[PDB]
């Protein structure tokens, strides 16, 4: 995903996502149907 596409899917930057606890990162990936 591009940075802009990442922000559109997750509503946050890549760097913001990396600051989330792993459990929430994984929650969001499943929720959005990605990686």
């Amino acid at each position: 995903l591009s940075d802009e596409d990442f922000k559109a899917v997750f509503g946050m930057t890549r760097s913001a996502f990396a600051n989330l606890p792993l459990w929430l990162q994984q929650h969001l990936l499943k929720e959005k149907g990605l990686f």
